[PDB]
């Protein structure tokens, strides 16, 4: 049959749905809307094999293909962080950019305290998914991290990027995991990073699909074909492409910014629905990072201030 139609007619619902359930946090049909339509999408693609694709809505609850598990070397290694435990740590990071370059704006985020991943996508499709591994060399479990919702399939421009996102395991749903963990005479898992490790870590990507996993998108490995010209920029510019971002970003013109930042989340992080570490301060202009560069461990031109 040709079913052209409704096959679009789905995939365009039920990525609209899953993009509001996961992405936004908005629904706009109920549970049983989703439900519905994904059970008819399964049987057409049962009954009618022709119709399934590498991007199906379908993709979502996991297939009979297996993560390799294949040591696996990034495009680009993903950096690592330098630590700042106090206010003085930071007036210093603040004080030898100034001496530097000059005055700049920082760009606020919160530090995810997730598993930091490796996300390749080639003509705007997701093609390999990374652990961060040593930084250089990953593990790849592409099946696995091809159920998280947050996670596109396809992005809105054909491009060949690497983005650098931190995969978790919403705290709420890690809760209700120890319950049903606790009520099921099993081990309970020790917080939401342990919990999200051991779904991504499944060689069964049906069993990671119905844990309740999640991204934040923090970085890109190349900005070439990207219009930003600063980080906060370039995290608005992965919204509109197709990325889960974390909303709580600021830009700050200085320190006492990124401190009062800093106060703020402390006394606010208690009510996110994920865990925090941290918080990452980014030197937020292009061009000014470039300027800072590396030493032969970390950015000069970043920082995460861990919590106490
Ligand atoms: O544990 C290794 C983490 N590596 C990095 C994480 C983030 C990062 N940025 N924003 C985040 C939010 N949550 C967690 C991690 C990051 N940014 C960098 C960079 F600045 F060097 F590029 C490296």
């Amino acid at each position: 049959a040709d079913l052209s139609s409704r096959v679009n007619e789905l995939h365009d619902l039920l990525n609209q749905y899953s993009y509001e359930y996961y992405v936004e946090d908005n629904p706009s049909v109920p549970d049983s809307e989703y439900d519905k339509l994904l059970h008819e999408l399964i049987k057409i693609e049962e009954e009618h094999p022709e119709y399934k694709t590498v991007d199906s809505p379908t993709v979502r609850v996991g297939g009979e293909a297996q993560a390799s598990f294949n040591k696996v070397n990034h495009d680009t290694p993903m950096l690592s962080l330098g630590n700042a435990f106090n206010e003085d740590d930071l007036r210093k990071f603040d004080q030898r950019i100034r001496e530097q370059i000059g005055n700049v704006e920082y760009m606020c985020e919160l530090k995810i305290d997730g598993l930091a991943v490796s996300l390749k996508y080639v003509d705007g499709y997701f093609v390999q998914g990374l652990t961060r591994g040593d930084g250089t060399t990953g593990e790849d479990i592409t099946e696995n991290l091809k159920t998280i919702h947050a996670i596109p399939l396809k992005m809105k421009e054909p491009l060949n990027v690497e983005v650098r996102g931190e995969a978790y395991m919403p705290r709420r749903s890690f809760l209700r995991l120890n319950e049903e963990k606790e009520k099921n005479d099993e081990q309970l898992f020790a917080n939401p990073r342990n919990a999200a490790a051991g779904s991504l870590r499944q060689l069964d990507s049906k069993l990671t699909a119905k844990r309740k996993l999640s991204v934040f998108i923090y970085s890109v490995n190349d900005f070439t074909d990207f219009n930003a010209r600063s980080q906060s920029e370039a995290l608005d510019e992965l919204d509109k492409l197709g990325f889960t971002t974390n909303k709580n970003r600021a830009r700050v013109n200085n320190i006492d910014g990124v401190l009062e930042y800093i106060e703020k989340w402390t006394s606010q992080r208690e009510s996110l629905p994920y865990d925090i570490d941290g918080i990452v301060i980014k030197v937020n202009d292009l061009d000014q990072q470039d300027e800072m560069g590396f030493t032969q461990k970390s950015p000069r031109w970043a920082i995460a201030y861990k919590f106490p």
